[PDB]
């Protein structure tokens, strides 16, 4: 239909601004792909979205939190050891640098964030956060490994998202929070190769053996409420 | 304290919309394909409704896809797909959305959004993997229809000010034609890969109706 119709009686609203802690625990995932073949060669190694839940306390209340972590704007590297079947090849594999985001989805079971509704403006200082690469090994069939090892980027804070999803009968809210990169030490490399000094973080082990990273920090929200 | 009150927009809506793949072979004698997969893509275009001509702006997604892989031997010369993407009905098409009409600036302060759109059949086309020696296997085929399920508002906050957008989700339904890749045994496999999953169409199209409550100043 093409038309404007008035649901209500003029009311009164006024803003109201909400200022809260927030903790945000996330963590990366990826994918390794080898090619076939003798085994010395792997065709692909990429970021893949990953969910964290976890909980943490909050003006005394025990706040349950869901996270989803997702990258965008990843860059396609290689290494081509040579095209005999034994020598060491990634067709392909994705690095993070400062024309790439992470982006972290966030929900939470508080009262507070499932009455997030009409939000004029939202506004977040966060801590930043580094993220480095851990070691990851290339187990060849028969020869010395080559270690990837290396790299890092520090997450900034860079525009909040609100979403509110309307399923068949109620509304539910997520934030998205968007992180802006700055490549840091230390560079990474693949030992036994002549691959060394680059910047950014790489696929391969993004998590380091850490069970999550954190971005905490406050946001405040000035949403519209009746008078 | 200000004054506001509750309107409803009926609106017409046409959605516009395209994927897009990545296909990236394997380095080597050439009969090794490591990946075919489905990434964004954006489509902007104009549509008129009751005298109005909006212009909209789409950037379709996929989730939920799933790897399949074609194994024709561990030989240099036998041929290969490491990786190929494919949605099926435990994926999910989304489609952002936005358009410049005066009723879509209202959607800030909003109380509830509807949606009651057209389904939308989506089939794959002929992809040839070229071979350095012999016939060229063809993947072709493929398809699955879309159906609504839910919509999204979302309200991006950056620096200054709040830029709106919704998106559509969509449920999909496996539908004939099945999908082949012609002279290996991979055959009758439903789904839509991500080969070549516009099968030469400028765009796919969903179109119906929109409604939207919000509070805007009185």
């Amino acid at each position: 239909a093409n038309e404007d119709i008035v649901v209500s009686k003029t009311s009164l609203w006024k803003e109201m601004q909400y200022n809260r802690d927030i903790t945000i625990r996330f963590k990366f995932a990826s994918s390794i792909v080898k090619s076939g073949g003798l085994g010395y060669k792997w065709s692909e190694i990429s970021f893949k979205p990953a969910n964290y839940q976890y909980t943490y306390t909050r003006d005394g209340e025990e706040v349950t939190a869901h996270t989803t972590c997702s990258v965008n704007g990843m860059n396609d590297f290689n290494f081509n050891g040579g095209s005999l079947p034994t020598d060491f090849v990634i067709s392909r594999y994705e690095v993070i640098k400062e024309n790439s985001y992470v982006y972290v989805d966030y929900w939470d079971d508080s009262q507070a964030f499932r009455n997030m509704v009409y939000v004029r403006s939202l506004a977040a200082n966060l801590n930043s956060v580094i993220c480095t690469g851990g070691d990851y090994s290339f187990a060849l069939p028969v020869g010395q490994w080559p270690v990837m090892t290396g790299g890092a980027v520090s997450l900034h804070s860079a525009g909040v998202t609100l979403s509110t999803q309307f399923t068949d009968f109620v509304s539910l809210n997520s934030l998205r929070f968007r992180f802006r990169l700055t490549v840091e030490e230390p560079s990474f490399s693949i030992t036994r190769t002549r691959v060394s000094r680059l910047y950014g973080l790489p696929a391969a082990n993004p998590n380091n053996g850490k069970e999550y990273y954190e971005v905490a920090g406050r946001f405040s929200l000035i949403s519209l409420v009746p008078s």
